[PDB]
DNA sequence: AAGACGTGGAC
DNA sequence: GTCCAGTCT
């Protein structure tokens, strides 16, 4: 029905001709491919390129990452988002060193056992680094395949992803599977773009049923996103007379897990009040009026932050999860972007 | 299944 | 504003 080998040929030649020279493509080392594929989940390539280089410079091999402290790794991920990806990778890498002696499994079932490795990552890593002919269907590929075969199923359903995965199995180039999988991802990035695809330049315009019908711009099919709750948040920037600041490490479960932050309370509506009470219970502190208010978006909620400066006097030890940090050492802790802005606004207010 | 889970570009 | 650049529970 589908001229698979003709489609494979028109794609793979295009790939050779138009492939971008990205850092993770300098070799096919499984470790580096694994890091890059994780970083690229839900994250733009232009954004990832610098994080990848810092990360591989600090953690050049699978063992260097494994032997690293959890805090050093989170700092290297600081600002990339979805931080459980890196906690899972660290643990998954640890497992590969402890269990598998530092060798990345080439068995899909064995690799998918690792934390943070789901259907896309198994296919991406194993097809590119090891040649395994497993599909690597991400949102981009699903958009490409939904136009090539005019599939109107909701790509959000896992089932739809499984149909596309089956479609890949039928049309794949088993001769060079990794190149086939990367070419579909590259095709999605460069040609078959989310809006206004450049189908006239597309290597596979002849094989595309959506272009035939003139509805490429109407695919893929996807349900509109659920709106996000708004959460007010009260943040305390507290410094003593020696310039040191009070920060706390978030629980290892949930939002921004194991990241550092300035002490805060969700104030659903007394700000300086709910902040002062909380601080004592975990220190004698009295809070002043707020200096700025701003918003910070997550995928599923929006923080509405209010910053309250304050003075801190030591009347006891700083007990876990809190730490007393000189200003010059705050650079060493990983903060979420919201709280990086807290400090920015606080430091510009001080002047 | 659906929500949790960050951040930044492009439209 | 919208859409989008996968995995866990
Ligand atoms: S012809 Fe157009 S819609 Fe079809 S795969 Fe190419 S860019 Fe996408
Ligand atoms: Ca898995
Ligand atoms: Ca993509
Ligand atoms: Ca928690």
């Amino acid at each position: 029905r589908f001229p698979a080998r003709e489609f494979q040929r028109d794609l793979l030649d295009w790939f050779a001709r138009e492939r971008r020279d990205l850092p993770w493509r300098k070799d096919r080392d499984p470790y580096k491919v694994w890091v890059s594929e994780v970083m690229l989940q839900q994250t733009r390539v232009e954004t990832v390129i610098p994080y990848f280089e810092q990360f591989i410079d600090r953690f050049p091999t699978l063992e260097a990452l494994a032997d690293a402290d959890e805090d050093e790794v989170l700092k290297a991920w600081e600002g990339l988002g979805y931080y459980s990806r890196v906690r899972n990778l660290h643990a998954a890498v640890k497992e590969v060193k402890t269990r598998y002696g530092g060798k990345v499994p080439d068995d899909p079932d064995e690799f998918s056992r690792l934390k943070g490795v789901g259907p896309y990552t198994v296919g991406a890593v194993l097809s590119l680094a090891y040649g395994v002919p497993e599909p690597a269907v991400d949102g981009s590929v699903m958009r490409v395949l939904s136009r090539l075969f005019l599939v109107t199923d909701d790509i959000a359903k896992p089932s739809t992803r499984k149909r596309f995965e089956q479609i890949v199995r039928e049309i794949m180039a088993y001769e060079n599977p990794g190149a086939f999988n990367e070419a579909l991802i590259e095709l999605g990035a460069l040609v078959c773009t989310p809006r206004r695809p450049s189908c006239l330049l597309c290597p596979v315009q002849a094989y595309c049923q959506a272009f035939a019908e003139g509805v490429a711009e109407e695919l893929p099919v996807k349900m509109k996103k659920t709106a996000v709750k708004q959460v007010p948040l009260a943040v305390a920037v507290l410094a003593d007379d020696e310039g040191r600041v009070l920060i706390r490490k978030r629980d290892s479960t949930g939002l921004l897990a194991n990241l550092w932050e300035f002490p805060s309370c969700e104030t659903d509506a007394d700000g300086k009040e709910k902040l002062e009470q909380m601080v004592g219970e975990q220190l004698q502190v009295e809070l002043t009026e707020p200096i700025v208010s701003f918003e910070h978006a997550f995928s599923h909620l929006v923080w509405q932050l209010t910053v309250f400066p304050g003075r801190l006097v030591h009347g006891g030890p700083v007990e876990e999860p809190y730490r007393l940090a000189p200003e010059d050492e705050l650079k060493a802790y990983a903060f979420p972007v919201s709280h990086q802005r807290v400090w920015r606004e606080y430091k510009e207010w001080a002047s």
